[PDB]
């Protein structure tokens, strides 16, 4: 029993973490096989950051100007190329601890675990979601840049953050590792205001589920609703509207409960209308959305 | 920016897991240096548990009953013994993979690491702190026993919690890794309630502080109070008394801030009398205490 956010264990990406330099700027890279991979603005002075030319920054850059260190020895850089807003720096020599990886571009409302790093060497771990306005809100000093998210599914480490920026609202922004950004964020020091961080509902009706099966059920009401009622109420209360998709998604958890998809929409519509009256859920005052309906079959049965 | 429940990189722990059979029971057991440490009721049937003699079950007990496997490979077991509420297998092989560790036996309030595994192996990684009444809010199922709480400072690996038992209530009780159990709990099956769960009132003051840090300032009220005042409305909202100790730990947070400890006190005496009146600081609508004045710093200093 309990319901804890848990990252997932970060042993082997912690295998993969180094440290690049370019000039005076230190930020972490990402050592897959004999590459490594991190963000394009290592290149830049943080007077460049105002309005950066990659393309321009970059002719000025040789291999022997990135600084790859890999716990304290170096690696010898043997190529370098620009993939949109990440640099792959190619190396001598492949990371003898690389884990089975892919790269994969998650959508809004996915979660992951993120390794932060400084200097190339793990801080700590935490449980992320891509929000619905593309950022995410994470824990990221000076230094953090090329720090990663990850998932671990089915023997594979799948790799969908790289961080990037922090904006001026203190929210984060990054790329998946071919180094697109999530959202429509850029990697130059300018005015990017986020979008509404609206709730993702069935990530909060799968934490409801993992409630009930934890034995936290005072919000269990007497009612029903239909995807319209409840879409209605979610728009009004700055949820993402529920789908079908979504409520098939969660079959598994109204099987294991045996409390219908529909009758936890009508819960989580008196929970918004009502509020929490002081009471908490799983230790918490407010919902929690930053677990998916995968994330909470996952902890409720013990995957490793 | 952003502040995170944040637990320790897993990797150094990810490396001593390994799986501990005894007839039909499997858990976790803990391999450093040539001893494997795991929950001395792995020897227990569930009947057994009710009223089991330790002393009495282990006669029964010889080196080959214990299956260590570490992977999917076999580890030769050529001694055991039970110190307090552990096994202690020795084992022929030396953990190639041991960190370099400490055994510590934490205080209510502090925090640590969990790395959830099941059959020896990793499922996730979380953050928790030993409760005043010395649970902890873990997130364990069956076969979760063994696993282990640790904190990584000054680059050695403190191990301080083994996972034994969940009380009746769903909240966790365990042992440090010479086996004494945290708090008056025993590995029994039997009626076992757990006293009040106070509020770590100086890792709230810490959480205030890291807010502050954050730019999440709304909270900050013009009153200041002394520690007995303070400390009586504590006692009203069932937190943890407030010492000069305490006052003397929050020190670096205040100057960094240049919010006076007992100013900040005074801010937190309002929050509990007025509550949150639906505001949230760091993305929490309850006053949060899993974080130590330490793991604040920590965090916002970015130490790897
Ligand atoms: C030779 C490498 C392989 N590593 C792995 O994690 C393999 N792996 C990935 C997913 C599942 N298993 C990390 C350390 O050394
Ligand atoms: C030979 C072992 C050593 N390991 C360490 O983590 C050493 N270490 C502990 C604290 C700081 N450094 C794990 C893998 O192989």
């Amino acid at each position: 029993s309990g319901f804890r956010k848990m990252a997932f264990p970060s042993g082997k990406v912690e295998g993969c973490m180094v440290q690049v330099t370019c000039g005076t700027t230190t930020l972490n890279g990402l050592w897959l096989d004999d590459v490594v991979y991190c963000p394009r603005h290592v290149i830049c002075t943080s007077e460049d950051m105002l309005n950066p030319n990659y393309e321009d920054l970059l002719i000025r850059k040789s291999n022997h100007n990135f600084l790859v260190q890999a716990g304290n020895v170096q690696l010898r850089v043997i190529g370098h190329s620009m993939q949109n807003c990440v640099l792959k720096l190619k190396v001598d020599t492949a990371n003898p601890k690389t884990p089975k990886y892919k790269f994969v571009r998650i959508q809004p409302g996915q979660t992951f675990s993120v390794l932060a790093c400084y200097n190339g060497s793990p801080s700590g771990v935490y449980q992320c979601a891509m929000r619905p306005n593309f950022t995410i809100k994470g824990s990221f000093l000076n230094g953090s840049c090329g720090s990663v998210g990850f998932n671990i599914d089915y023997d594979c480490v799948s790799f969908c953050y790289m961080h990037h920026m922090e904006l001026p609202t203190g929210v984060h922004a990054g790329t998946d590792l071919e180094g697109n950004f999530y959202g429509p964020f850029v990697d130059r020091q300018t005015a990017q205001a986020a979008g509404t961080d609206t709730t993702i509902t069935v990530n909060v009706l799968a934490w409801l589920y993992a409630a009930v099966i934890n034995g936290d059920r005072w919000f269990l009401n007497r009612f029903t609703t239909t995807l319209n009622d409840f879409n209605l109420v979610a728009m009004k209360y700055n949820y993402e509207p529920l789908t079908q998709d979504h409520v098939d998604i969660l079959g598994p958890l109204s099987a294991q409960t045996g409390i219908a998809v529909l009758d936890m929409c009508a819960s989580l519509k008196e929970l918004l209308q009502n509020g929490m009256n002081g009471r908490t859920i799983l230790g918490s005052a407010l919902l929690e959305d930053e677990f998916t309906p995968f994330d909470v079959v996952r902890q409720c049965s013990g995957v490793t």
